[PDB]
DNA sequence: TTCCTAAATCAGAGATAACC
DNA sequence: AAGGTTATCTCTGATTTAGG
C-alpha cells in the first residue's frame, strides 16, 4: 500500500499498481509492458539534462570550431558558430570550411 | 506550505556595419 | 573603391528566481 515496489523496475510510485502472473506488484509501466511483449521491460537510465550535461563542450555543427562570440542554430536546431550561421542565412548554403579562418577577429 | 508575480537574467534572431 | 564575410549591436522571448 506504501512500501511496495515494482519487482521489476523497483520503482517506489505509479499511477496505478498492477499484478504480473506470480502475483507480485509492477508498476503500471512494467505491468502494461509485459503484457504486451511478454518480455519484462528494459530499464533504460533517463538520457542528458541537455544542460548539467549538454553544455560540455560546444562546437558548430557546421566548421565544429569551439569558439565564437554567438552560438546561433541552424533548421535542425543544432548549435553553429556565428559565422556559419550568418553566411546559410545569407547564401542558403553552407559556409565551406575552407573559410575557417584563424583565430577570432575584432572590430571598432 | 504552496501559488503567483515580478524582474533579473539568459538565449538567440535580426540589424548594423567593421575590416579584409 | 566596392564587395563580402561575419563581429557587434539591438532587441524580442524564454528562463530563472526572489519574494510576498
Ligand atoms: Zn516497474
Ligand atoms: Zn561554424
Amino acid at each position: 500500500h506504501m512500501g511496495r515496489e515494482c519487482v521489476n523496475c523497483g520503482a517506489t510510485s505509479t499511477p496505478l499498481w498492477r499484478r504480473d502472473g506470480t502475483g507480485h506488484y509492477l508498476c503500471n509501466a512494467c505491468g502494461l509492458y509485459h503484457k504486451m511483449n511478454g518480455q519484462n521491460r528494459p530499464l533504460i537510465k533517463p538520457k542528458r539534462r541537455l544542460s548539467a550535461a549538454r553544455r560540455a563542450g560546444t562546437s558548430c555543427a557546421n566548421c565544429q570550431t569551439t569558439t565564437t562570440t554567438l552560438w546561433r542554430r541552424n533548421a535542425n536546431g543544432d548549435p553553429v558558430c556565428n559565422a556559419c550561421g550568418l553566411y546559410y542565412k545569407l547564401h542558403n548554403i553552407n559556409r565551406p570550411l575552407t573559410m575557417k579562418k584563424e583565430g577570432i577577429q575584432t572590430r571598432n
